[PDB]
């Protein structure tokens, strides 16, 4: 199943969709600068690309940490970014109450793997009739995906993508189960599956090198797209990832 | 460190606090019944007290699924059982908003493990200055519970209870580290440790591997065991009690070495 | 089941057995010095004992580290600990051909994890007749231990014992799954369980109260036996301070009728 | 550091070498046969190719079950493969007294995971002077092939192909760390790094999985793939091809 985001068909035997940017909104100037960068990388290749940023980060890792701009400057700076660029944008939710207001604007709303289950909030995202990015727990297999998918489903919402960040492999560490991108494709009806090899990384040409491999390897698989929170490092990076998604994608599904 | 919650001590070198009920709240007359029970087993065999339910079941598998009786109601249940009984209670909150209602009421406030790295839920909930049961998530190991310690303590909050539920083993199958229990004591300032052994079961009759489960874990050394009934049979409890006291006071009786 | 080794009962319901010994014999006096004082602590609180080490130890850190004194002279120095202290002793076999050798010396013999899926050692083994501890691999779920014991059933040997060492937990680390002592029981006839503490730790950076916290965890599941190694492993000097406390545990546990 | 197994160079860097054949040998025409299929889908398709099989199943259900032909069987089909196709072959070891009169015969011989630790069996095979395929135990971690490589070098042979094949992942399953094959390259030498995608799969159509877990594990880059596995085997390896040749030929980064 494939989903449109404005002018990009998002699927998983689509030409592969990057998601990046930033971690959490600053200011507009700052986001801007960013966003700009990407764009001139992925429009340089022909990549499709999608700017992601947080407006209010509730899982950072100190309490003070700056949860970003907020909701209002947030989504006035989301338009700004679309209103120059053209391109689609993501940002996570994690309060009911703001589903509607940021669907207003962003056309791709994020479930966070920690409120996968939070009945309220999928609803409330359910209902806003957006996109939605669901981030898989590192703690569920991925053969429950579809209990999440199910919950959206009845919420009358299917326009619903799968995004992969690794599981739990003993103590701290993370593994990404290269099987569990067919598992969820064969068990929630061909949903878009992308990868966020980000966070699937976090727990370990040093981490730039690492992040290259475990990239092809999940987008060997044939995924709809690639999740980052990550210069001619990024264009060389692309550079690989674009050609074997190439390779993969024109080729067609076996028999 | 102990922590005084009324008059029960709560340690790692105490007696053993049974912290017990059910899974969800879905009347009155069935919440008194039930903790009625606890109430009279644990005061015969002479063990601490504390009463546990959710007002609400916020993460069912189905949108359609019974969630309990809600806030409003759930804590008008709260205070008949406190009455009543003159015990403590402990609950789950799921949002900010419901902290300061719920610590009104609840002796104990309970953050669910998959919520544990929510900064503004943690926030709200050391706000309320009440004791706080965090649920060890299963993808969290022992040396990184002091990640969420510090976080409360960064809020102005000590009075800290962590509660094991497993650990992440292979897809859909969880085990507990017998050895996380001393690590938790040893990075977290000998914060009270207890152990849901109900949760940790839950991927996998039940009624003796939760003993053996309960028994190996309190062999650790421990402030609490926390535990459902409806989950083990209710009129199994006194048994089960029994054994568990058992080894609690030959353990607790022996110098800690 | 219950398994009589001399005088005597292993059994799930039975005291507590200690196997305990050294990794590797190294030598003649130095192993009467190390079995002498687990004898002289055993027989003070009345703990019945069994005398464990290597004779030849195949899994060194390196090549041409001290692999043990070998068969022959292993065995002399396994029946000199028979002699002088009138205890059964515990060994590993590693070699079909080892097997008979060994057996009539020594009153269990022991399956490398490692080895367990390999059916010629398993049916030379059961062909000896001797009580044999099986090891569990830290890779094998505890439900595929039947499947072992169904090997020395069809080869002729029932007199067999399950040995606990952890499981796998991601990488370079072990979790002991207190659930599995149960699902051993229940699966594989309630054959005697035993855990091995010291290898269960190997992986985890003291250490003694760590093997203490986890042997009073594994014991209070109601089991067979306590298997471990000590260093003049726990320090040898403490051994009886842990011994009262397993002992005590033990005690307690064994004295309640399990719960229907 | 690329190893030359007769005509073949084996490589990180290389044209991916296919490892496959059967489980256990049963009979020499029933050897030639499977032999034959994979020699003539691999010229076809230009992939270099060493036989696999074992000689004796030392690991069965049952003690009455079917255990293989033996070593000196075994080892009479293996001379008659070499002979008829010219190609090298691969077995595995189980005790260290088998180690010369295998290797006298197979070209690579393989030291089986469980048995990675067992030191007797490590120096016999060294000794032989072969090419040896060590397998990754599935409860180790990546970082700890560099001890078992040392002991091989201790031993005086570096001729050492390293062989993932999974990690053991809660009860009865296995995940592969698309990340361990880049550890084991960087900590052990840039040795030849393959991937046992068969052994891997054990615990889990499943042809499907099998593609998607062997193009996953050749996207890092490696020396070879063991394929024990209509025509699926080409159009598996049509496939592994196309991505393999894609990936040696970008510069490494
Ligand atoms: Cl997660
Ligand atoms: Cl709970
Ligand atoms: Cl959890
Ligand atoms: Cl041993
Ligand atoms: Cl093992
Ligand atoms: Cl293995
Ligand atoms: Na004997």
């Amino acid at each position: 199943m494939d989903i449109k985001i404005n002018d990009i068909t998002l699927g998983n035997n689509s030409p592969f969709v990057l998601f990046g940017g930033i971690n959490v909104l600053e200011s507009l100037d700052s986001t801007l600068q960013t966003c700009a960068h990407y764009v001139e990388v992925t429009r340089k290749l022909g990549i499709p690309y999608i700017f992601k940023a947080s407006f209010d980060k509730a899982n950072r890792s100190s309490i003070h940490s700056y949860r970003g701009v907020g909701l209002e400057e947030g989504l006035k700076i989301f338009e700004k970014v679309k209103a120059e660029f053209g391109i689609p944008v993501i940002t996570d939710v994690h309060e009911p109450h703001q589903c509607q207001p940021v669907a207003e604007v962003c056309d791709v709303i994020q479930l966070p793997a920690r409120l996968a289950a939070q009945t309220d909030l999928v609803v409330a995202m359910a209902k806003t009739g957006n996109v939605v990015n669901i981030k898989k727990p590192q703690f569920l297999s991925p053969s429950q995906m579809k209990n999440i998918v199910e919950k959206f489903h009845e919420a009358g919402n299917g326009k619903l993508i799968l995004c992969e960040r690794g599981s739990s492999f003993g103590y701290d560490n993370l593994v990404v189960d290269m099987l569990g991108f067919g598992v969820m494709k064969q068990t929630c009806g061909n949903l878009p599956v992308i990868f966020d090899v980000t966070h699937s990384l976090q727990t370990r040409g040093g981490r730039r090198a690492q992040a290259l491999d475990l990239a092809l390897a999940g987008m060997a698989t044939r995924l709809a797209g690639l999740f980052l929170e990550s210069l001619h490092l990024l264009e060389d990076f692309l550079i690989r990832i674009k050609a074997l998604d190439d390779l993969i994608k024109s080729q067609p599904i076996l028999t």
